[PDB]
């Protein structure tokens, strides 16, 4: 009979209201600058598609970020450019500065702004509680943003958020897998890295929207308050699913499959077995539980859904509780 359809609850048709160039991202003409107005001084990391150097503007002085492009389809380059100019500007996402080329080369590089960020591996353990919160409401401003903005992220994790601690500081950043959401589209779930990849990418249900990257920030948000990175700690695709189905249990799991008339794959059968929802209090210890309290854990429960349709929005998000310390503070 084939899946059911399903569609975002919230910034549904934000595109179709669009005019066409705001999405049609493979009729973006890109004009490209001179990579020599930018000097770098060092590499910073490589990725599965692009080396990251950190660089200085000759013109300026100013210190900048280049990341330059492993080849990969142009429509892929033009999307990531057309998603960082049409989000520019908006809270706490990532400035895209130019698009440059090497003159010998001809590779693509695409020049960030440069932010001065402490890798989670050192400084989410050292977060406080308020920390947590006040973090956790940056990134829904990003999300909700991208979300209105008709975008998916769909690679929310924590290298993928950059934080100056020093200046209370947050970018959202690698837009490479983003993509714009429209209403009744079957997307590849080959997305986002496996210990944040939705139930929905695992059981391949391709009709998916913003609330993808909801549950990739409800197990960003479980691995902070519970020390214990990754929360989901799967060997592969399939036992990914495993390791939720432990958690979250089975019965919910199958209610999900069913309401959406989802074939699951015949591995699946074999490995899930029969798992009890388990409460939260089980990943509660003495190193942890000044992290959590039952704000905290009210606010996962609502993201860590499989039922996609099920979890908070960004902005529902934004008005629960566990950040009313925040908002008053920031006002
Ligand atoms: O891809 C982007 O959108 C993107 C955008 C901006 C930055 C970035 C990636 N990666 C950075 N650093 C980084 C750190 C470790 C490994 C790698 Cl590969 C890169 C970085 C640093 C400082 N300011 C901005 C950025």
């Amino acid at each position: 009979s084939g899946p059911v359809p399903s569609r975002a609850r919230v910034y549904t048709d934000v595109n179709t209201h669009r005019p066409r160039e705001y999405w049609d991202y493979e009729s973006h003409v890109v004009e490209w600058g001179n990579q020599d107005d930018y000097q770098l001084v060092r590499k910073l990391g490589r990725g599965k598609y692009s080396e990251v150097f950190e660089a200085i503007n000759i013109t300026n002085n100013e210190k900048v970020v280049v990341k330059i492009l492993k080849p990969v389809k142009k429509k892929k380059i033009k999307r990531e450019i057309k998603i960082l100019e049409n989000l520019r500007g908006g809270p706490n996402i990532i400035t895209l500065a130019d698009i440059v080329k090497d003159p010998v080369s001809r590779t693509p590089a695409l020049v960030f702004e440069h932010v001065n960020n402490t890798d989670f591996k050192q400084l989410y353990q050292t977060l406080t509680d308020y920390d947590i919160r006040f973090y956790m409401y940056e990134i829904l401003k990003a999300l909700d943003y991208c979300h209105s903005m008709g975008i998916m992220h769909r690679d929310v994790k924590p290298h993928n958020v950059m934080i100056d601690h020093e200046h209370r500081k947050l970018r959202l950043i690698d837009w490479g897998l983003a993509e714009f959401y429209h209403p009744g589209q079957e997307y590849n779930v080959r997305v986002a890295s496996r210990y944040f990849k939705g139930p929905e990418l695992l059981v391949d249900y391709q009709m998916y929207d913003y609330s993808l990257d909801m549950w990739s920030l409800g197990c960003m948000l479980a691995s902070m308050i519970f020390r214990k990175e990754p929360f989901f700690h799967g060997h592969d695709n399939y036992d990914q699913l495993v390791r939720i189905a432990k958690v979250l249990g089975t019965e919910d799991l199958y209610d999900y499959i069913d309401k959406y008339n989802i074939e699951l794959d015949p591995r699946f059968n074999d490995i899930l077995g029969r798992h009890s929802r388990k409460r939260w209090e089980r990943f509660v210890h003495s190193e942890n539980q000044h992290l959590v309290s039952p704000e905290a854990l009210d606010f996962l429960d609502k993201l860590l859904r499989y039922d996609h349709q099920s979890r908070l929005t960004a902005r529902e998000a934004m008005e629960h509780p566990y950040f009313y310390t925040v908002v008053k503070d920031q006002a």
